[PDB]
């Protein structure tokens, strides 16, 4: 089940009952949407604060429910960038301290620099995981593991399975991006899906094959 706006620019499509992938065109950015009985949950919103707030808009209307919370996964423009729409529709912008930091950096609003290198946070009967495996695409990057469903949400970190390319390297850590996937493998042994930062969501192969990229 995929549904888009009227541009084309935003898509959300059913993983499962209760998980939803969505993604808007910058280039594809993906994020997740979680419908709980308790709200919305966001992993990542958008590119900027138009398409955050088209994105919040629609998601809000489809499942006629606040988005309370959503996951920034780094502190980049493309994922930092629609933090003014959180902060004044009252949606918690959870982070870790060093995404947050990062974001002030980069000159926008902060987000709440709450989550630790481990962190289960519960929206209703949904339970999300974030986890910081270390420096790779950024410095501050994380994952997101949906333990009821073993979804990985790579965001960044995680290239596609048609991407050759691992994009913006400048504030990279190459190396250690390496060790930071190896640091997710090992840490979830039974993944199910995966969802790259871009692309078609896929399975741990995808981290297989960003590994292969890195080599
Ligand atoms: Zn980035």
């Amino acid at each position: 089940t995929v549904i888009k706006n009227e541009t084309g620019t935003i898509s959300i499509s059913q993983l499962n009952k209760n998980v939803w992938v969505h993604t808007e065109l910058g280039v594809p950015s993906n994020g997740l949407v979680l419908n709980t009985s308790k709200g919305l949950v966001l992993v990542d919103s958008s590119w900027d604060d138009k398409l955050t707030k088209e994105l919040i808009e629609m998601v809000e209307k489809k499942f006629q429910k606040r988005v309370t919370d959503v996951i920034i996964t780094h502190a980049h423009a493309d994922h930092i960038g629609g933090i003014k729409t959180l902060k004044e529709r009252g949606i918690k912008a959870h982070s870790t301290a060093l995404t947050a930091e990062l974001a002030k950096k980069n000159g926008y609003e902060e987000p709440l620099g709450d989550l630790q290198t481990v962190t289960n946070l519960k929206f209703g009967n949904m339970k999300v995981e974030t986890f910081y495996p270390g420096k790779g695409h950024t410095e501050d990057n994380i994952v997101v593991w949906l333990p009821q469903y073993n979804i990985l949400v790579g965001g960044s970190l995680v290239k596609s399975t048609s991407a050759k390319d691992l994009g913006n390297v400048a504030d990279a850590y190459v190396n250690e991006w390496s060790t930071s996937i190896e640091n997710v493998l090992k840490r979830y042994r039974n993944i199910n899906a995966v969802v790259p930062g871009h692309g078609e969501v896929g399975d741990k192969g995808l981290l297989l094959h960003t590994l292969d990229l890195l080599k």
